[PDB]
């Protein structure tokens, strides 16, 4: 009755679309959905165009543009903002040779927009290329009803206390698995390396893991995966939020925990290299928590500095297999004496480009 | 409209998923769902990962972990808990080469968790192998709406008294058969030997039978089957509960009656062996009740009173084709001089590993 | 309001199809055993996984159920046995899956009170040389979960009879989808459903089975009944065989029974038809006793002589006449051969008892 | 929201009437409501007329008529049926000098209707005038919603089992006390001797007791109490039923237990006269059952099974302090050597005139 | 949704008034007899017409009821007797109409199992010399018809505790109308209600009765409970006295009892009190049995030692302290004299048993 009752998309018919989706087209014709990051640094925008050819590379896609003043990227008279494809994926909605196109964005003068964090991240990731840095990201998120309350939670109230929902199974334990399952498979079909999923501590809260991807491709892939989550959830009338505190107080906020390695760390006795990198990471702490947050640490501080599977934003701790510590070497990695380390500081709404750039600067470029 | 009105999963669209399900993936890509028992010893948990190969046995799969502090399996600062794969099944939700994996769980130091009953059962099952013991379990369960009241029952009250609902047919006799049929088929596809189903005495109450299964297999199989029931139910917005007394008073609680035979018992003249086994089980009643419910024989006490065709919690009686009993020999087993016997004591929420072990201890060791 | 409280109507209906397309290894066979309970009117069922494709009812195992849970308590040994009698293709699962009609037997091998097949079969076998054929017109009514006829205004009545019989239209007949699904399921299963029609009462319908030789009418009508209840379950709709599912001047329900022997079907058999009707005239009370499963109590509520119906007490029979106990149809009196129509059996009759009683009187 | 949703009277505004009730008229305008029993023998009918005078006794009221063919009292084309006042009460709905009139009925030729039982009862009661016989009746009844299900019961189902509802207090114990309380007060005001009320075993079930009344007046007063019950219930959209089994099974039926005493049973040593009457009623069980029911034993046969605190229809019994019997003599009476006896046979829908006559015929006219 | 299924909430409430206002001759008197049933928790009532105005209880007729219809079955001798023991003016009917508190007796003239008044009264008269005064703080909770606390989100919880205690506002306290109506109806009836407040738990409230001399605190509290249920009823809201109307870290329910003798109150002061207290430290186990009507089984649920309550095993005494079993209020300590607080009695206690036990231990040894 109440659940999704005001959500426009949940109330529109979902069956008719298949009639039109079945329509055969000249294989020549290609619909391309260009996706980009808006002025908030948090949200995605998209639009599409018809091509008459199958592109092999993002360089073969035309440069496009949008009204930056309609996306919180105003620039007086000169608000036309340009779209530079950087990465191509198969489209799981249209399936043909139809494609999704991640972009980065440039002002009219050829300079990056404020929210373009990929330009510099790429400079750096090229300059550490020889080190073959690999990143995994654990993206947490919460499903909301249209009124902003977490999906399925009683209106004007709370479901039972945490305990039964983590990795839960059952109608009273986890909600909207359908979307999670759809999204997992859509990401796979699109060529994004999602390595798994789980249900989180808060009911309506989930996680998917992406990686491991090399260098800057973790940013393109996570951004596209976010796009896909929002877009799939839209069809259901459900809002997916990346906000780190989608509900105040005792309930679990949201991280984007980031797993890192270089070729040396992955090699035999890389443990010493890891332990070195964590030391370096462990103290420049005030500098990273700024580029782990699209508003420079104001979002972080709603979730962080507590005792709910997180990290204190105040100070810094580096433990082994410690969910309480900002940066963490897993037990099996100590045991193996090689592998990777987990940075538990990035917030669910982090920009991955900023995260990897801060990381690489510190552990490869030697600041 | 009240039925399922507040169930989130029942209020979310169900046809969109099929679009995404039919997406074709490159081969190499396998989705594996790991499943384990949590610190309650009753409830299941699960999560997924992507593999780049097709495993051939459980041994080929990666050991994995979870946070036990989030599963009622806290161990201070060392809360990481380990998932060991013990059985693979085909995945009926995702099909193809996708798989479901039953696990057992270990603490950070390599010891079993309190609710891992399989390590100790596996040991005993292995000592008893040559007697080739076979187990079947009749798992009773009940469908609930989101508010915890049994599915389709009138809000704040009761349907008609017992009688019409057992093995029923008709819109006013039995509810949500679609889940039952979907589950029977899913299990069969998964490789679980579901041997039957029926609607039970209580409206919204049902049973599926698993077996016969070789030794430790009954435990892996029944756990995975329970998983499948919860997980299929979930899509409908419906809760499946294995609680033994999901409504109080004169409403049939729930059992997990266990059928047992050894090789001796299945060969001509087995009835002698069956007779002896029943004899031994009669001198250690209390120990079995304690292993026959995962809270030491306390959820056993809200059901096993000595009424509604059942055992008594304090009292051990056996008999030939007798349902007011603990241990029963079926008429057809007696008439054939060979076969299997029925242990009626275990409750719907028993851990099958514990039931098996207790039994094999008494009648093989 | 319509079906708002029917649990099965409120549960999602599209998810099942995802699990139904699940491919299983050839040779796994699901078998659903079906039986009549201690009311003598209602059906029960459950299912088992089999190893093999049975070639005939004898190849299937004997099973059991707890009689105490279906009004068949025999104190301390209530374990009741299920003997397969007929096998049908399963229209719900298809493949090699089957439904299995049974009859039922106590612990000591004697028949339960509601097993009327045993005794009917002895009689029908004795009459086999007369090749008796039976056709049955099974009437029924769809109900909402509250017991009120489906679609009828709550706490009230739709317009008077006239427009609904064999109707077409959203305001003339209800739930044809179940009717059409049943019709085809029955044909797929191997049941000889010869026709259907909408009846005089809105939400009321009829299916005809036959002609079937002997005992097989009984098996087949029972499985068709099971199929009706079972298909209508998935819609959340109750199908009742109650003979007077609403009181007043609203059409009750019959299971009119058409009957012929070898002699009656050959030219000049009309003589033998009249012989048979005459033997049935002389023992009216024993048939009305056989013609509902409480011995003449349920038919009384229908048989008022007013609504296309015969008298409770008084036996009558005439050509072309729907006010009579036993009617000889126009076409058959004209043709000099065919069958007679027995209009006495109520919609909740056991066809084994009906067959047996008619065979005893016209063949014995 | 279902309780009373389909009941027309519950869905009509209730405060508007007050506006019109407070309209003053001159004391000499009298509204008289004539009430009678219809051809079912169970239900009441009524209608109103304006008088210009205040009658002093039933003798002073006009004899009236109605169309019996609309009340199941057809008699072909001579269907005009006559209404003779026999009792007047003060009207608790209009107050002032307005009145309710209980009547009995008579066919066009002056002979009584089949459902007029008063006539032959009053013949009898007059011959027993000396014995000064008193009657109390314990009228059980059930409130139903408009769909025929008991008021407040879950639709298509049953509330919790019996036990908590008898003389209960609490929103989840008893329902519609306002009607019970209104009616009790309205009976008193109208001039009926209502001695008490209680909530009964079945939820939605209630009882009021009337008496002790002298002779024939028990009949007139109880029929008028009945009228008032339905007429008051009607306002709330609630149906009040006197059906003896308003729900089949292990749910308590409804009786009209009748307390009886003569001058002689009330004096010292009266108990001796009592045990003699019981014995006389014990010799003719089948006579009474037929007088105890608007048919002749048909509705009793659904209530009276032996269980649920009532006598068997088949055989008779006495005892003391026993609620399983037909005729109960209270303890407090045996102990005091005087009082009355309780006939527990009459069903809730009995016609009281029929109950009284049959009892008097037996215990006074020595039949 | 709130009160949507409560029959009394859905019945028109304005019509009754046009009937109550009807006038009747002055010595027509409606009397409502009130008694405790076989649970020893719940009340029952029924009513009769008198033709006179009673001056005291003894002028009312002894009456009876069917004990087998209220869990007071004694086979075929089930008629149970009502003895009037206290009269109150009737706030629902006004005029000379009355409410009658009774105690109950078997057919043989002996007290029913749930009459604690008879023995309580014996002891009270023996301690009359020492002029004992009692004050009781009765907590209770309002429930919707489904048993969920009134106004709480269906299938869930409101915000944590903090804002509700002594709260003001539509989102802080619920159903103040019932509380005000009860407060006043009690005062009019002759019951010495001395205050009320909204409790920690949302929908939870309290009223205080007393100080009352001796046995009358039991009569008066019982009749106040009656009034609460009966007023609640007209709104279609349930009032429960269950000590833990919701599980976990939501505030249970007490019936804290304040106590004094003449000594303790007249100047002599806290040395009489400190001795009285030390007499209670001796017998905790015995008092927990007197302090709910199943003898420790319901208390165990709110007496956790957590959420401002004492633990059910261990005894404790502190000044101005709220974690203790017995309490000396700072205010009484500061002064020569006063009363002491007993914080162990549970919301569903029988006050007659609370008084008796306190009096045996303290005025009698
Ligand atoms: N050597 C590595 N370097 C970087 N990332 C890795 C490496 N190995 C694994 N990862 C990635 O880290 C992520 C692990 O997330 P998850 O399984 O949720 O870990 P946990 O929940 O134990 O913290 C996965 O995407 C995985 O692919
Ligand atoms: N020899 C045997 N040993 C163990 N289990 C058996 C044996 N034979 C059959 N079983 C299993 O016993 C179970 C019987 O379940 P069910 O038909 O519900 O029995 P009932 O309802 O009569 O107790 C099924 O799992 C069946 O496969
Ligand atoms: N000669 C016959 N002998 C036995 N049964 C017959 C014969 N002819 C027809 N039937 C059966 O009787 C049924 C006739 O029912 P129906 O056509 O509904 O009759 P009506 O038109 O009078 O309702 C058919 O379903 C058919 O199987
Ligand atoms: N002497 C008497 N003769 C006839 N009826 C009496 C006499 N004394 C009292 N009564 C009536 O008996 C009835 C008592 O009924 P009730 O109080 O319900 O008792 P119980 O609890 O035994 O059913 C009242 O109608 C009362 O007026
Ligand atoms: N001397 C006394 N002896 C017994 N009871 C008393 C005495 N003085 C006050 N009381 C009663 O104790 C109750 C106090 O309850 P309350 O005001 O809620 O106290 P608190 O909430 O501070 O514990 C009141 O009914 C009060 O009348």
């Amino acid at each position: 009755a109440r659940i999704l009752e005001d959500s426009p998309n949940a109330r529109i018919n979902k069956t008719i679309l298949d009639r039109y989706l079945s329509l055969p087209l000249q294989e020549n014709i290609v619909q391309a959905t260009y996706v980009w990051i808006d002025g908030t640094g948090e949200d995605l925008r998209c639009k599409d165009r018809t091509l008459d050819f199958i592109p092999q590379s993002p360089k073969e896609l035309p440069v496009w543009n949008y009204d930056g003043s309609s996306c919180y990227q105003a620039e007086g008279s000169n608000s036309d903002t340009y779209l530079y494809p950087v990465a191509i994926y198969k489209d799981p909605f249209r399936r043909g040779n139809n494609i999704l196109v991640m972009c980065d964005t440039y002002k009219f003068d050829g300079t990056p927009t404020d929210t373009n964090k990929r330009k510099t991240c790429l400079e750096v990731a090229n300059k550490c290329a020889a080190e073959e840095p690999w990143f995994g990201i654990e993206q947490e998120y919460t499903f909301l009803d249209f009124d902003g309350h977490p999906l399925g939670w009683p209106k004007n109230g709370f479901p039972g206390p945490q305990g039964p929902y983590y990795c839960g199974v059952g109608a009273n334990k986890v909600y909207a698995r359908d979307i999670v399952d759809a999204h997992y498979r859509a990401c796979l079909y699109a060529g994004i390396k999602v390595s798994g999923t789980n249900a989180e501590v808060m009911p309506a809260q989930w996680e998917f893991q992406v990686g491991p991807c090399e260098g800057i491709s973790i940013g393109d892939d996570l951004w596209m995966a976010r796009f896909l989550l929002h877009r799939i959830s839209e069809e259901f009338g459900i809002v997916s939020t990346l906000d780190p505190k989608p509900m105040p107080g005792d309930w679990n906020g949201a991280g984007a925990h980031t797993n890192v390695s270089t070729k040396a760390m992955r090699e035999d006795g890389g443990i010493r290299d890891i332990e070195k990198a964590v030391a370096k990471l462990s103290k420049c702490h005030e500098r990273h928590i700024r580029a782990y947050d699209p508003k420079q640490g104001q979002d972080n501080a709603r979730r962080l500095t507590g005792k709910h599977e997180t990290s204190s934003i105040n100070d810094f701790s580096a433990g082994v297999a410690n969910r309480g510590c900002s940066i963490r070497i897993p037990r099996g990695v100590n045991d193996d004496g090689k592998g990777y380390f987990e940075d538990r500081r990035p917030s669910s709404n982090c920009d991955p480009y900023s995260v990897v750039e801060a990381i690489l600067r510190t552990i490869c470029l030697d600041e």
